């Protein structure tokens, strides 16, 4: 039976099910008020398929000069082709390989670059934007918008969307690295998955995903997902409430002292995007801290709610292609105002 919603991180986590559903407002503000994340599935139906491919991007923009950073030590590989990104998303072999003779795990920095999203692609522009759920907190000039209302005492947010590409992680050692390090936003967010590239020629790395997922801390009911449904996993998420990022400093100072960095008392490790917690972080912050997060995973078609304030890291389990509009809400306009 079709569903108006579920209930998931044992009733911690809201997910709506329709993302048109005019009275989708009713259920979501009740938690966003509570600096919950939400998440709402089935974006991608709504899509128009072709124009979300990775070979699509290639044929179209593949000539533009961009630089790419090697997810596993943070190296950046300068002035290459867009190409050289798109061509390798899915088929290992074509991957550009780092010193030891590997296929690298690459994330194309900055593209489309600023805030040219629009310029540079303006029917995806239109496709993404006409079916962003919850459209009077998400559109540029919805009614609980307030980016464009704001005085210069606020931060507001750029011009989106944004678009965010990268590999999937693949090995035991991958298990404690990010895609993206937790940081925070001061502005609110809606990540969509656009597509998930599941590769071939080491097609048959279903193992460590499944391991990655278990050791990440989801829960039964996401496990069910992948397993009952045969739905598309893309990126493991963990999400710590706005309220409890001072406490994840204090964690991190600890750690940056006992690996012997060298940071006055008062550096923001957050701000840094420096650390990926991983499971032994993530159980350090619990049982040290009293810190409990979400582990949520964003499989294809799920768009992400991310509240103003709220450390986050996203992990890639397989090739993504996401896209990102920030928003000003209501409920956490004291997260962007520029005073005590
Ligand atoms: C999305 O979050 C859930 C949480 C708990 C149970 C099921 C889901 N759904 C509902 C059906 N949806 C589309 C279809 N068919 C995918 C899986
Ligand atoms: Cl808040
Ligand atoms: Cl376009
Ligand atoms: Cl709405
Ligand atoms: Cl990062
Ligand atoms: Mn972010």
């Amino acid at each position: 039976s079709m569903t108006s919603h579920s209930w998931l991180c044992d009733g911690r986590l809201l997910c709506l099910h329709d993302p048109s559903n005019k009275n989708n407002w009713k259920i979501f503000r009740e938690c966003w008020k509570q600096g919950q994340p939400v998440l709402v599935s089935g974006v991608h139906k709504k899509l128009k398929s072709e124009l979300w491919k990775p070979e699509a991007f290639s044929q179209e923009f593949g000539d533009q000069d961009v630089d790419l950073v090697n997810c596993r030590n943070c190296a950046i590989i300068s002035d290459v082709k867009v190409r050289d990104f798109w061509d390798g998303f899915e088929i290992i072999c074509k991957r550009l390989r780092s010193e030891d003779g590997q296929p690298m795990v690459l994330k194309l920095k900055d593209w489309p670059p600023g805030e040219d999203f629009r310029d540079m692609m303006p029917t995806r522009f239109e496709d993404l934007m006409e079916n962003l759920p919850l459209p009077e907190y998400t559109k540029r000039d919805g009614r609980l918008n307030l980016a464009s209302r704001l005085p210069s005492y606020f931060v507001r947010p750029d011009l989106g969307p944004k678009m965010y590409n990268a590999y999937g992680l693949i090995t035991a050692e991958d298990r404690r690295v990010g895609t993206t390090n937790l940081h925070l936003d001061v502005s609110d967010a809606v990540n969509v998955m656009v597509y998930v590239g599941i590769p071939i020629g080491e097609g048959a790395h279903d193992e460590e995903v499944l391991k990655t997922i278990d050791e990440g801390d989801a829960d039964e009911v996401t496990k069910e997902r992948i397993h009952d449904h045969k739905e598309k996993p893309g990126a493991l998420w963990h999400i710590y409430a706005a309220k409890d990022a001072e406490k994840i400093r204090e964690l991190l100072r600890k750690v940056g002292e006992e690996q012997g960095q060298e940071n006055p008392p008062d550096h923001d490790p957050i701000h840094d995007q420096s650390w990926y917690l991983d499971q032994t972080l993530r159980k350090r912050l619990y049982e040290e801290y009293g810190v409990q997060g979400w582990a949520i995973v964003q499989f294809l078609g799920d768009a992400v709610f991310i509240p103003a304030g709220a450390p986050h890291q996203v992990h890639n389990l397989y090739s993504c292609i996401k896209v990102a509009e920030d928003f000003v809400s209501p409920e956490h306009v004291k997260h962007c105002f520029r005073l005590t």
